[PDB]
C-alpha cells in the first residue's frame, strides 16, 4: 500500500545505510532467549544442540518517522537484509548456527527494531551427569564478535530464560536456565567486551 | 511471447514491490497440506521428518489485470522471487526446512496467487508408541513468523490433510491427519496470533 | 571470438527474457535418463539414492539465428543461467537433488537446446526384496512443477533408460529400467498433467 | 597498486568476457593431479573419497599484455570468477565436489592461466580387495562436460600422478597412480570426446 | 553516523579495490591461533576436527586516513566483503572449512586491519596413540594459496598457540600447541611459500 511504500522508500532509498555504532554514537542491544528444546547431546564429542528463539532489540534515530506523515503507520515488517543488524554471536559454537525462521525484523516509528531469529546451535558441553538426578550444567556466551562495550552495550531485560515455549515432551527436564550480562576485559586489550552468558542446567526426564 | 512480456513488465517493473500487509490492509492466506511420507522417526532425539507439499493461496489488488489488454492472458507462471510471498513457517522445526521443488508461482488475472513448495521438515515429536497399535500423535504449528492476526489471517479450505498422494509403501500408516486454524495469545506478546496446526497420528504399518 | 560474442549479445542482451511457455505458445520438452548407479538403499527409511544424467531438450523460436550472419556458427555452449530452462522436478524426492555437473547448455541455430545435468537423487522407495532373485521395483515421476500439459508437453525418445553408462561394479544389477510419458487427469481441472515415470527394477548382484 | 589496477581494468572492463572455445578457435587444457589422501572407503555403497589438488592450465590471446606497457608486470592473481574457466568435471562422482581452497587463478602476460583448486571428491568405486596385499584399483575420468575434442583438447604433462604431497600417515599405500589422456566416441554423440583417466591402485598400509 | 558514512564512502566508493600484493609491493600477514577444542577424532579415516579463532592482521596504505578529517574516528568495523583479505588456507584440510563467526573486520586509521574468523576445520591426522600417556601429534600448515613469499610473507607474534580459551571440559588434554613460521621450496614451484605450521600434541584426558 501507498503510504508504507513511501515510508520504506524514504527510510532505505534516500540515505547511505547506517554504518553501525562507534564510541561517539554507541548502541544498546537487548538480548533474550526463549529455549524450545535440547535436541541433541553427544557425550563422545562433548557437543550439545539447542533450538531457541533469540530476541534482539535496538533503536536507531535513522529509523524514526512521524506516523502522521505516513498515514498513521506506527510500525512495519521488513527483511533483515534491508537494515543493519548487530554481529551478536555464540563464543563457543562447534558448527555454523542454523537459522530456522524467516529473517525479518519489525521496525517501530520510534526507531526501535525487533528481530527474533529461531536457531539451532551446536556448542561445547560435556554432558556427563545428564542421566542423573543432579543433571549437568552447560554454558555458552553470546556477544558482539568485533564491537567492544564502547560501541555496543549488551543488556538483558531479565536474567531468566523464557521457558514458556519449551517442548513438553523433551528428552530433557530444564532444572534452570539463566541469561546473565557480563563485562570482561581480555588480556591483550583495554576495552571491555560485553557478553550474555546462557547457562542451562538439565537432566534426562 | 510479447503480450506476456508486456504484462510482466507492467506488473513488476513499474511500481515498488508490495510491502506486505498491514493492520489497515490485512491479508488472508489459505494453507493446505499434502502429506507424502513420514520419512524418519528418531526416538533418541524426539525428531520426526515429514515430506509434504504446502499449498499457499492469497490475493493482491496490485497483481490484477484485464485480460483484454494483454491478449486474453488469464494467468502466468513466474519465479517466486518476482513477487511478495508470506513468511509462513513451522514453529517447532529442528533443522532448516529443505525445499524440494522449484520456487515458481502461478498468478491469475484477479490478483490471486498459488504457490506450492514441496518440503522436507524435521520437527519436534516424541514418537513413543509409534510401534504400537494405538500409534502416536505429533503436531506442528504453521503461521507467519512476524505478522500477527492483525495483518495476516490464515485459513484452510478443509480441515483434512490431503492423503491422496501418501506413499503407498510407507513405513507408516496414517491413522488421522488434520490441519486446523487456531487463534491464540502468547505470554510474550499482546496481539492475537493465528496458526494452522498440523496434527498427524500414525503407527508403524 | 568476435562472431560468437556478437551472437550472444544479440540473443541475450537485446531482448527481454523469454517469459516461458503458455497455452498459446506451448513447448515440448524431451527427457531421457542415463542411469549410472544405485548408490544407496535404506530399508529403515524407505529411501533409495540414484546417480544419473538427465538429458533435457526443447526448442525456442527466440534462440534461432542464421549462421551466415554470424560466421557460420551453428551452435554454442553457454551457462544455463543465461537461458530459460524447464522446471522439471522429481515428484517424490526426499531431499534436495544434488547437481554433480556444471550447469551449461548447448544452443543450436534452429533454436534447439540441450541441457544434461548429472544428479544425485534420494526418492521414496521401499527396497524390500532387493536381496532376492526377483528383486524390487522403484518408481519416481518427473514433470513440470507449475505448468500443465497446455503449456509444457513431455516426451521421451525411447521408453528404455540408457544403461550404457551403468557402473560395471555396482552393488546392484538392473533387471529393467523404463522411462514412460504419462497423462494425469484431475476432477478439479480441465487441463491434463504430464509426467515421465522412471521405473527401475533391481536386485543385489 | 596503480599499474596492476590499470591492467586488470583493461583486461576485464573493456571487453565482453571470452565466450569459451569453438571448433574454429579450439583450446587445449592441461590437467594434472596432486593426490593428498584417500580419505574414505565405503564398501557398502562402493564409494571412495579422494583429497587432491587439481592443476588446470590453458592460454587465451585475450589475456595477453606487454609488461613494458604496465610497469613490467609479468603476472597477477585474480579471483577465478573474474575469468572464463573450463567445465572440466568428474564423470562418475556420487556427490557434488567440495572445494577446499580459495578459487584464484594466476594469469601471465603471455595469456596463460593456471588454476589449482584443492578438492574432495566422492566417486564410484568398489574397494573390495583394498585390505589385501594385491590392493584394489579405482578409476574416474575427468573431461569437459559440454565441449567435444573439437573445442577443448585435454592433455597431461606427465602420465604419473604427483604423489610428493601424499599424506605420510595415510591409512592407504599408493601402489600406482596414473593420469592418462583418452579419446572416446559415445553412441549419444557423433564427435570425439577427450578425458583424462585418473587410475589409482592402493591398499591398506 | 555522518562522519563514518563519509569515511567509508571515501575509502571504498571513491576508488578501485586493492588488487592484492605483488613482488613490487609485498605484504606481511600476522597469524595467531586460539585453540578452543579438539572436537572430533576419527581413527578410521585419519581426520581430526579443531575449533579455533584465527587472528589475521595486515596493513594497507590505501586504508589510511587522518582522524582529524573524520570526527576523530580512529577505527571502524566493516563487513570483510568491503576490503581485500588474504587467501590464507589450511594446506591439508579434508572438508571445506566452516566459518562460525560473522565476516566482519576492524580497520584502524594507520591502515591496519584485524580479522578474526572462528572456524571448524577437518584436517589430515592419524590419531594413533591419542589414548596413551604419550599422546599423539598432529600438524596442519596455513599459508597463501597463490602468493609466494615474495608477495605475501607471514609472521606470528608468538610461537605459542593461545590456549587461554581452551574448553575446560574437553575430551582432550593439550600437551603442546605451537604456531611456527616456515619457508618451503616445493618441487612444483620455483618461488618459496611461507606457512605457519600449527602443531598440536594431545591425548585423551
Ligand atoms: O582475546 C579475545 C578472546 C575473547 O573470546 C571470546 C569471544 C569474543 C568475541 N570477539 C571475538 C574476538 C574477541 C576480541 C577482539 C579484540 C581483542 C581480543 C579479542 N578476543 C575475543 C574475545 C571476545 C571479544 C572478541
Ligand atoms: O516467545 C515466542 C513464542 C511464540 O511462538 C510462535 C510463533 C510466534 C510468531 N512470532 C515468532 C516470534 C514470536 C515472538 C516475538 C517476540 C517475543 C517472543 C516471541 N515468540 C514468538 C511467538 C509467536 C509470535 C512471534
Ligand atoms: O493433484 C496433484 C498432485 C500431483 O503431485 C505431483 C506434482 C505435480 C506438480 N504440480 C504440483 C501441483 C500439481 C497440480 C496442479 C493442478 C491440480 C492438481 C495438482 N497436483 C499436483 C500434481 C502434479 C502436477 C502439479
Ligand atoms: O491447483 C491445485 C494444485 C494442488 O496440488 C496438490 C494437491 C492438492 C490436493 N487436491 C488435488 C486437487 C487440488 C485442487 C482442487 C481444486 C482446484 C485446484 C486444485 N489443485 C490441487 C491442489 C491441492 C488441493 C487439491
Ligand atoms: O551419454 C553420455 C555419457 C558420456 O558420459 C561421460 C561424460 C561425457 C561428457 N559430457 C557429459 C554429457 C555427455 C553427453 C552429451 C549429450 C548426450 C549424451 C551425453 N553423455 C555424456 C558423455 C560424454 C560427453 C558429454
Ligand atoms: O604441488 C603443490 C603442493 C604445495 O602444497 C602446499 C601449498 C602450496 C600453496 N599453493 C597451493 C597450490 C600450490 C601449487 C601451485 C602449482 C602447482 C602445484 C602446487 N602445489 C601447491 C604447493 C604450494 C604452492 C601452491
Amino acid at each position: 500500500q501507498a503510504n508504507l511504500m513511501r515510508l520504506k522508500s524514504d527510510l532505505f532509498n534516500r540515505s547511505p545505510m547506517y554504518p553501525g555504532p562507534t564510541k561517539d554514537d554507541p548502541l544498546t542491544v537487548t538480548l533474550g532467549f526463549t529455549l524450545q528444546d535440547i535436541v541433541k547431546v553427544d557425550s563422545s564429542t562433548n557437543e550439545v544442540d539447542l533450538v531457541y528463539y533469540e530476541q534482539q532489540r535496538w533503536k536507531l534515530n535513522s529509523l524514526m518517522w512521524d506516523p502522521n506523515e505516513y498515514g498513521n503507520i506506527t510500525d512495519f515488517r521488513t527483511s533483515a537484509a534491508d537494515i543493519w543488524t548487530p554481529d551478536i554471536t555464540a563464543y563457543s559454537s562447534t558448527r555454523p548456527v542454523q537459522v530456522l525462521s524467516p529473517q525479518i525484523a519489525v521496525v517501530t516509528h520510534d526507531g526501535s527494531v525487533m528481530f527474533i531469529p529461531a536457531q539451532r546451535l551446536s556448542f561445547m558441553c560435556d554432558p556427563t551427569g545428564v542421566d542423573s538426578e543432579e543433571g549437568v550444567t552447560c554454558a555458552v556466551k553470546f556477544g558482539s564478535w568485533v564491537y567492544s562495550g564502547f560501541e555496543i552495550d549488551l543488556k538483558t531485560d531479565t536474567d531468566q530464560v523464557d521457558l514458556s515455549s519449551y517442548y513438553a515432551s523433551s528428552k530433557y527436564e530444564i532444572l534452570s536456565a539463566t541469561q546473565t550480562r557480563q563485562v570482561q576485559h581480555y588480556s591483550c586489550c583495554p576495552e571491555p567486551y560485553i557478553d550474555v552468558n546462557l547457562v542451562v542446567k538439565f537432566r534426562e526426564r
